[PDB]
């Protein structure tokens, strides 16, 4: 109920909202100054825009708050809610054990790369297209991976707030 | 050592310096990007411009990321380790229970006005300067305030980078 959301007080927004792009509670407090809103997919389009707005390194800023699938946090149970739904979602909680170093390998390759962690919007994908991805933007340049990994949480975005 | 945080991973990076902004580990996970770092005083230029380049949403939504002086989350024991220093500093952990409601209320008119809340340096100001201050910006345009507040944020950034120091 748009309604009730725009009456919401910014505190309450914040708790409401402050975790759909992953510890990045400023981009929802942000969009609160543009109430009220017509529906889900106008507070959608604000956050959208407001990441465009972005400098390049506020982009992979984000990128950076964002946990590796199967990696640290996962495996020490120290997930948000919403990644810990997520990485579950994709598989990544009853990975085996060469399952576990390849997805660290290939983490890691691909932050060397870019200096950012690998995104890929879990809910959207299984296991092994996760794999692939990994591989396959790993050979992409950086100024293309950035809008497709920012596109990866766009995606994570849209289900959490569609989940809220 | 500026060399030592220089060498450091961003998931290290993010990790020693995500609260020097109250709840925005965005601004220090983005300002890596920009490294080496000349000095300190260019890793508070580049926080500087971070913040600069946000729309004015931006500076609200990190105005809107901080806790009240002496608000629900002092009470409940849930503020940021840096947020708890500053406001107990600040005089803000023995206030008795008529202090408690007091702030809330000046509090209130002001985050109603400015649709933000109320933030100072509170390592440089004691209990009665708090008090002065948010009656006096109250006064404040919303175009003024929302400059003077981030000022503000930028202040309590550098003082917990020099903590981190
Ligand atoms: N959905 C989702 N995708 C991710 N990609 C990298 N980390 C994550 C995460 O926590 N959730
Ligand atoms: N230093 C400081 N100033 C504030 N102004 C409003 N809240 C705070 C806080 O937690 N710390």
């Amino acid at each position: 109920d748009i309604n009730v959301v725009n009456a919401l007080a910014y505190e309450d927004f914040v708790k409401l909202f402050g975790n759909v792009v992953e510890k990045c509670p400023l981009i929802s407090a942000a969009i609160w100054s543009y109430r009220p809103f017509k529906d889900l997919a106008d507070i959608e389009a604000r956050i959208s825009e407001f990441i465009h707005s972005l400098p390049d390194s506020g982009k992979e800023g984000i990128l950076r708050c964002h946990p590796d699938l199967a990696g640290r946090d996962l495996q020490s149970g120290t997930l948000t809610p919403e990644s810990q739904e997520e990485q579950s979602q994709a598989g990544m909680t009853t990975l085996d054990s060469a399952e576990i170093v390849h997805m660290y390998r290939l983490n890691s390759e691909y932050k060397e790369r870019f200096g950012f962690p690998f995104v890929i919007c879990a809910r959207l994908n299984n296991k092994a297209d996760i794999v692939r991805q990994l591989s396959e933007r790993l050979k992409n340049r950086r100024t293309a991976e950035l809008e497709c990994a920012i596109e990866e949480v766009k995606k994570i975005c849209s289900l959490r707030l569609h989940s809220i």
